[PDB]
């Protein structure tokens, strides 16, 4: 019925407050947080119909080469069934 989805970001770059306030005030989001650069969005409940989420993330340390960081997205009760995503930045 709930679920949760996880963020790894690559070296090092976070995203603003406008960004990150404007998650939790939208349909199917319980709260938004980062710990230690996983941006991690509490999703509320499951759905068959696609859902959209977006944010800005500030570049801080440019050396940079190539590096695709990973996503996650694991129910809230049963954390065995889930499905990985890595995504590369937009340079990389
Ligand atoms: C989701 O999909 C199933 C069929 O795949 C459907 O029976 C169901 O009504 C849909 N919505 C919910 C809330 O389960």
């Amino acid at each position: 019925n709930m679920a949760i989805v996880d963020v790894k970001m690559v070296s090092g770059f976070i995203p603003l407050k406008p960004t990150v306030k404007m998650l939790e005030r939208s349909n199917h989001v319980s709260r938004t947080e980062v710990s230690s650069n996983h941006v991690l969005i509490y999703l509320d409940k499951v759905s068959n119909q696609t859902l959209s989420l977006f944010f800005t993330v500030l570049q801080d340390v440019p050396v940079r080469d190539l590096k695709p960081a990973i996503v996650k997205v694991y129910d809230y009760y049963e954390t065995d069934e889930f499905a990985i995503a890595e995504y590369n930045a937009p340079c990389s």
